[PDB]
Formats: C-alpha cells, sequence, structure tokens
C-alpha cells in the first residue's frame, strides 16, 4: 500500500535518510548472504525489495544469478542500467511487481536460489506468514534480516523514519518488538530473537545460522522437506 | 591535516552525505576483507580511519579481533559504547591517533592481523609509500579500497564530496587517476588499476584478489617476506 506512492519506496530507501548506525544492520546481512549462498551452492541470488539492487555486488563477485524485485520503476531502471554497464545483463534481470506475485507465481531463478528480505523487509507485513508460507512451499533457502527490539534500535528506527517523513509517524511498543505507524498507510515491526524463530518455525522454516548485533538481526533459514 | 578539523571525518563519513552508488564499493571493500581473513586465517582485524568501526561486524562475525584507529574523538567514542553493548570489550580495542602514527610505533594485534585501507582512505596521502612501507612489519596481509578513473566515479565524487561540504572543492585530471582537493586542506585521488598495482608493487605489497566495479577497485595484498601459515 506505502509503497505503491509515487516517491514511498524513494524516502525509505535512499541513503540520505540513513542514520550511521542503519550500516551495521546492511553490512551484517551482507555477509551472512554472501556466505549463505557460498555453502548452500546457490548459483542465483533473489533479493525481494532490492531498490536499486542493494545485493547485486554479492551476486557479481560470486559469478552467481541475480533478479532484483521491487514496485520502484525509477530504482529498477537504475539497477536495468547498472547490469548493463557492470555486463551482468546475461546473468542479471529485473521485475517490477508485487514480492508475493513473484514469490507465488513467478518462475524459478537458476537451479538453487537464495531468497534474500533485506532491511526489514518481513516487518513491512502485517501478516508476514503468507510471505514466508510462499518461500517454504517454494523449496529454496532464504535470508531475514530484521530491526532488533534494543533501546539503540528503536531510537536508530526513529530518527531513520522521521528522515524519511513519514505522515504522522507513531511509535507502539510492545513484548515482542516495537511497532512504527503512518498515516500514509506506513507499517513497520522490529522482532525478537525468539519472536522471529518463533514465526519461521510456524511457517516451517529451520534457522541453520542466527546473529545479532545491537540494531539487527540476520538469519539464514531453510525449508522442511 | 584536515581530519584533525573538529568536523572534518563527520562530513566525510556521515551516510546521510553518501550517493548510493557509493554503497556497492563498500559493500565489495566489505567481502574481500571478510574473505581476505578467512582465507590468510587473520585472528585479528585493524582498520585505519575505522570512524565509528565501520568494519567491525567483520572481526564480529568472524569471531577475530578488532582495533579501530581514527582522528574522530567522537566516533571512537560510538565504537566503545557499540564495543561494549555487543559484548566485545574483551576481543575489540579503539585508539584515537594517526594511522602513520600507529602504524609506524603501535603495538600489534594478535598473532595474523589484516590491515584495511577503507573507502579510498590511501587516496587522501599526497605520499602515499609512507603508509604503504609501514604496514610491512605489523601485518602479514592488508586490503585496499580505492575509487576508479571511469566517468561515473568521478560523477560520484563530485556529487559525494559537495555532500560532504569541502571548502573550495577543486577537479584536476591526471592520467593515473582523479585528484579532488579543498581550502579546508582537503585531498583524496582515485587510480587506476594499473597505477594502483604498480604502487603496491613498488612498496613490496605482493596483490593476490584483485575486485573492481563501475566505481571503485579493490585489492588483498602480502607483504614480500611475510608469514603465509596457518
Ligand atoms: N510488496 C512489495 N513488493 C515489492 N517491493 C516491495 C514490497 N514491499 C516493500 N518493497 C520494497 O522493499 C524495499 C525495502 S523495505 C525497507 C523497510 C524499512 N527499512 C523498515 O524498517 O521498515 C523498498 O525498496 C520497497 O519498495
Ligand atoms: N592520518 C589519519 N589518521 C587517522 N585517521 C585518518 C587519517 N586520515 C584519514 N583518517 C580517517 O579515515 C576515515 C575515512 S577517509 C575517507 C576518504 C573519502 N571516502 C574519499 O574518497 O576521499 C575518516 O574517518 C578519517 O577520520
Amino acid at each position: 500500500a506505502f509503497y505503491e506512492l509515487e516517491f514511498g519506496p524513494r524516502t525509505i530507501m535512499t541513503l540520505a535518510n540513513f542514520p550511521d548506525d542503519v550500516l551495521p544492520l546492511l553490512q551484517m546481512e551482507s555477509l551472512m548472504t554472501f556466505e549463505a549462498m557460498a555453502y548452500l551452492r546457490c548459483d542465483a541470488l533473489v533479493e525481494l525489495g532490492c531498490y536499486d539492487g542493494r545485493a547485486l555486488e554479492i551476486a557479481r563477485l560470486l559469478n552467481a544469478r541475480y533478479l532484483g524485485v521491487d514496485l520502484d520503476q525509477r530504482a529498477i531502471e537504475t539497477l536495468r542500467t547498472r547490469i548493463e554497464r557492470e555486463g551482468m545483463s546475461d546473468r542479471a534481470d529485473t521485475v517490477v511487481d508485487d514480492i508475493l506475485n513473484h514469490t507465488r507465481r513467478g518462475a524459478s531463478v537458476g537451479s538453487r536460489a537464495l531468497y534474500l528480505l533485506p532491511f526489514n523487509l518481513l516487518g513491512n507485513f502485517r501478516e508476514p506468514k503468507r510471505l514466508l508460507d510462499s518461500l517454504a512451499e517454494r523449496s529454496v533457502a532464504a535470508v531475514v534480516s530484521v530491526f532488533g527490539d534494543s533501546a539503540e534500535a528503536t531510537r536508530v528506527r526513529q530518527s531513520y523514519y522521521r528522515r524519511c517523513g513519514v505522515q504522522g509517524l507513531e511509535l507502539h511498543t510492545r513484548d515482542d518488538g516495537t511497532v512504527f505507524t503512518g498515516s500514509d498507510g506506513f507499517y513497520s515491526r522490529s522482532y525478537s530473537r525468539a519472536c522471529l524463530h518463533a514465526l519461521l518455525a510456524e511457517c516451517g522454516l529451520t534457522v541453520v545460522r542466527s546473529a545479532s548485533n545491537l540494531f539487527a538481526h540476520c538469519v539464514t533459514v531453510l525449508p522442511e522437506g
């Protein structure tokens, strides 16, 4: 709903609106994704909500296939021009579509694809089970990066979302995370290590690696079967 | 000189001042450092120009030692608080000193230390051979990240330095790279694949892996005569 707005994806994904304490989250998920690709021998990387290809360099340096899924057409156009200039036109592609449409009805990318859900993508879903169930039913390994329920995490997010200029930004503290809502249909929540592992268990996704810094949690998961 | 100014490191290293085209450079530099440490069995990471510990997460995920060197007091204070809260007080450490001072007269970190020169740090040295010569003693390996001489790179750099707000920003075109100067005492040059490999060869640093995207070049080097054991 929110990311169907003209400058909805831009305002959220532009580095200009990023506090300095966001970078640790982005670095942790990058290294987790990179190593998960190598160990599980994933010849493809499917970044759900790629924007301008935030995980293209991972797929590039492993000489793996890439697919960037996002609703922002302007950001996907940057990624298309980037793929051409880098010379990955043969082993890189982009689609302008809802990530749930791709995961449900889309075609396979390579033989073994890793599905990245970067920068608290799972937090922007009210019923995230629908997305995690489509991954589980796809029989593909996945990486899930979310914000933490620490005091420092919530502070960085509050700053981060205010720079983006989310109309009617309201903080809602819960036991298993902190939820930020906006008048423009903006929804985003953080996760506790326990809640995230519990949610993934409910959707039949086994945790093999689990990294957690001050700001973020990142987990590599395998579908049961 | 420029980074001894109170808000010299702050303006250059604040994410808000980064174009979106810069993140690929940082990502490539991170993945190569992460993999170099693993392959070369480095038990310690020494990030020169760490700011707020920009490579701390690499040392964290490898269970390796960490030392952040930077002139910014406020940025090192953020790193100390982060090291404390993430429970790395026994593994991680920080110093507020000139990287050349540390590299010449500083104590070693662990048995096998990899020295990271991140985000075109080597570019901000008029006489970079001074910095490269000092690495031989205290390190078994090093990662050198640096901007490219490409048209797209110079465009991103011009955009990047303008957002940082460098006083009297001037572009000086060369065959080797592109030099950006400021009236603050700011200096920052890019390198060509050839000129970088040539400079590292002159200082006795052998290139092992060499990655290059549209904007940047990143190389893993070994000092000639250093230990290559486990
Ligand atoms: N249903 C959907 N289909 C496609 N892209 C989506 C999407 N939902 C989100 N995205 C994309 O996901 C990317 C990152 S979402 C970032 C979330 C934010 N950091 C937070 O804390 O909540 C954006 O570029 C956005 O366009
Ligand atoms: N001589 C020195 N001693 C200590 N830190 C230094 C230093 N020179 C630079 N630094 C630190 O190195 C960090 C990165 S410098 C980044 C260079 C910039 N990206 C460019 O393109 O030119 C800064 O935080 C700065 O404080």
